[PDB]
């Protein structure tokens, strides 16, 4: 659905004489004003992260003064290549970077899924180079990103996706199994998007370096949440480069970094690892021209936006950050599990995979966005997810999210027959075939690029 | 070289505490009131592509308006996938987009790199699907840009580099020679990034539409000048749509576009080739999950950068600026061969690859790096270019630049032996095996990423 088709001039044609600027920021500002409550309220999984409007305005601030930054120029601004180098050791650091030897190293990204990317790219061309592996196979859980097929496709890498368990964490065993003279490449979620738990990776590092393979840990969502539920007092085993299996670890700087839209960092364990990441050519007509990651010009700015986040907030911003956050988990997991018709996927500590056995859950997950709730439809099986942030710590919210949830249940368990708006929709795309949705969301993304 | 590692504090370790956000903000302006002089006052080839400081004021408002957006929500923020959709078809009627019947269609992406290994990937994944073809080959001239490199790479292309001519033009004939029934894209540059020159694109076209292939053109650096320059009379075939044969186009808002850098339009010529570009799953637990790029969470505020900057211009500002840009460029064309030692390669319109067949060209750069010009290092053949941007229409700058040119020679003709700085290093680079830059430059790579 399309708001502004009609409030909004649209332009499939450049203006033959340019708008004002005064006009053009009003026009955005108003999308603003309207988009804005939505996300500020403490109504969106995931989505935003922070949100505090002093927060934002300072970090705007940030990209304001590096808006010009492309580090494809390290010598025009050495500024923003500083701030690259220090936002990798830093978190480097923050994720058991000198339990290794100080030998940890990475590049700065664009997102996670740049970085997973990436990752199984240096994996693929390390494995060709030294183990002769001209088939490479990859085995992550099924739980694992969608980003891992995507690299999948992209660099010839077979995929193999093992099963999970009762918790719904992998199945360290059928991981083994899989496992084959081609593999390069095992990968542990920490915690998975779909369920938000914690893949058991002491055990799959172990697995890894046994079989002189590497180990992925895909910390893109809990990278900057884990080493300080850790020093909270939580439940949560060493997930990063304290095991010495594991290899690689990817990390959002943007999600719970609190950095702006735009970067995250890839780490290896060795130089020598991170060496088959890089582009270089030295036979073209247009100079020396090399590439850590996948990008040529980049936005400084950005990594400028994470830096800056990440100082402003040091190890006690992200320590309370992370309590008032599992605070609210926890809190929000009880609301749940009190009420009768509904379960929880496994043991997640902030991402709250929410289903059910007797109720269409997909009309709970309705009934909700009838009340604001912006939440995340999953299948295989059937739920709905809510990724937490300090927009749902905010006075009042998982209150609200609890009592909307209690009438939810309440109105279907009375008409168990009831589906209206998308749970039709998320209902179908469970148990339609593959080659079909995949025709019917190319025709919907179609529908994303009209005027 | 590492500037700030004295004058600022090195963090290799999240602060205990965290520090001020007004000292935080303070570190950062000051380097930007040491590294903006630089591009403003017109010293840097490209990097910054407009510079005045209200159009950049402007576009930062913009950006502050939808910092949160994230276009992978398209319900959070409508407005974000708005923005992309009339970017994405503003450009296409900019590049001929209506003279294909309309069926052109496009994605915004992350920069000119993205929309090329996007439309690599493209043709790969269609050539595969309808001709069966499983070990597939790209044709491009030597100058087409590093970044097919890449996609080579990446995606599993052999690419092969056809020869130029004398204008440093691509080799039509040899390309032709080159195709196999494995062949699944031919491209040509519009312009080149090397010597600033149009490849014959009517002429790769009609060869390709010939073998049922794909053609795709590199006009990051042209799609926001060549149709203005066309329109003031200047000598430019058609390079776009318009060419039948022509089946996808690459543009860079950020660049010509005077977007804030990072994003770019990739457009195909139908829609049934656009969609071997999205990617999409559905067997995952993670639900319905789908992507137009390569990337997931993208920064929606770049997107409105680019869409403001194009609405804030129009057709008028755009004319305007190719015109004060290619006028510097005649300009300054007149005062390279006016100078005796020097030639320029090939017939560019902005960007000026100047070579030497006497001096040691390298010195000579680095002759103007001693009066602040930052400049690009070329070879096979040795040369520097300097791509023109609103910076060098200022005033006096296309003059600075020819008054240090002069200089610059003259010294250079009193000791060929001289060879100082940064000249050293281009010339080894230009003698240097593959494998050995390959090596040098990836310690380069890990000397920009240490913290002292
Ligand atoms: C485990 C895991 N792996 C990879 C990714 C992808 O990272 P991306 O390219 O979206 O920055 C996610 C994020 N997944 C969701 C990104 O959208 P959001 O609601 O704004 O966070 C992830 O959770
Ligand atoms: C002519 C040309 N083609 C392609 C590219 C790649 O674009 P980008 O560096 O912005 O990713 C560039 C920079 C370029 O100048």
């Amino acid at each position: 659905i399309k708001p502004y088709r009609d409030r909004f001039p649209s332009h499939a044609r450049l203006p033959r004489a340019g708008l004002p600027r005064a006009e053009i920021l009003a026009e955005i500002a108003a999308m603003g004003a309207a988009e804005s409550p939505a996300w500020r309220d403490g109504y969106a999984s995931g989505a935003v992260y922070h949100g505090d409007e002093h927060h934002i305005a300072f970090l705007n601030e940030v990209y304001a003064l590096q808006s010009q930054s492309n580090p494809l120029h390290p010598d025009l601004w050495p500024s923003t290549a500083k701030f690259e180098a220090e936002v990798v050791a830093m978190t480097a650091h923050m994720l058991g970077g000198d339990a290794a030897g100080g030998t940890v190293c990475g590049t700065v990204t664009s997102g996670g899924t740049e970085s997973l990317l990436l990752a199984m790219k240096t994996y693929r061309d390390w494995a060709r180079a030294t183990k002769g592996i001209t088939a490479p196979e990859a085995v992550v859980p099924v739980s694992a990103h969608a980003a891992f097929d995507k690299a999948a496709q992209y660099f010839g890498i077979k995929l193999v996706r093992t099963p999970l368990d009762a918790d719904y964490r992998a199945d360290v065993a059928a991981m083994r199994e899989a496992i084959t003279p081609n593999t390069v490449v095992v990968a542990g979620s920490a915690p998975g998007y779909p369920h938000g738990v914690v893949d058991p990776i002491p055990e799959i590092a172990a697995l890894a370096a046994e079989h002189g393979i590497g180990c992925h840990v895909d910390a893109c969502l809990g990278g900057f949440i884990l080493p300080w539920a850790e020093r909270l007092g939580y439940p949560v085993p060493p997930f990063d480069f304290r095991l010495e299996g594991v290899t690689s670890v990817s990390a959002d700087t943007h999600a719970y970094g609190y950095g702006a839209k735009g970067t995250s960092v890839i780490l290896y364990r060795r130089p020598d690892l991170l060496h088959y990441q890089y582009f270089i050519a030295a036979d073209w007509p247009g100079g020396l021209y090399f590439s850590p990651t996948f990008a040529g010009s980049r936005p400084g700015a950005l990594s400028a936006t994470a830096w800056a986040a990440m100082l402003s907030l040091g190890e006690e911003g992200y320590l309370d950050a992370t309590r008032r956050i599992l605070q609210a988990a926890d809190r929000l997991k009880a609301g749940v599990r009190a009420i009768p018709s509904l379960k929880i996927l496994g043991d997640p500590l902030w991402v709250i995979a929410v289903a059910s056995d007797e109720l269409n859950i997909y009309q709970v997950m309705e009934e909700m966005a009838g009340r604001g709730w912006r939440l995340n439809g999953l299948h295989r099986p059937p739920a709905f997810h809510v990724a937490l942030t300090l927009r749902h710590t905010e006075p009042g919210v998982v209150d609200r999210f609890l009592a909307d949830l209690q009438d939810a249940v309440a109105q279907v368990r009375a008409h168990p027959e009831k589906a209206t708006g998308m749970a039709p929709v998320y209902g179908m795309a469970a148990a339609a075939p593959p080659e079909l949705v995949r025709q019917v969301l190319t025709g919907f993304i179609d529908l994303l690029y009209e005027v």
